[PDB]
């Protein structure tokens, strides 16, 4: 049988950190969705249901985020920093 979802929960948390030369990568944006098989799934800036809108990737630093999904909105903040070393791969 078919694998499809219902009810939606939000788990995003404020973050939204990107170093330069390395662009967006949302990782606490993560959101719980659950589905009728009895499992939960859980990915932070890989589905397309939520939106963003105000943060400019071709300008980031103090910016800010609004992410609607559905009928709910969500508002953060970015900020820009220069790329550290010792990075795992």
């Amino acid at each position: 049988s078919p694998k499809t979802i219902l009810g939606i929960e939000v788990s995003q948390e404020p973050k939204k950190d990107y170093l330069v030369g390395d662009s967006l990568d949302l990782s606490e944006g993560r959101f719980a969705v659950a589905y009728s098989n009895d499992t939960m799934e859980e990915h932070s800036f890989t589905d397309e249901g939520v939106e963003i809108s105000g943060y400019d990737a071709q300008k980031t630093g103090r910016q800010t985020l609004t992410l609607h999904y559905q009928g709910h909105e969500v508002s953060f903040d970015v900020l820009v920093s220069p790329k550290a070393a010792l990075n795992d791969e």
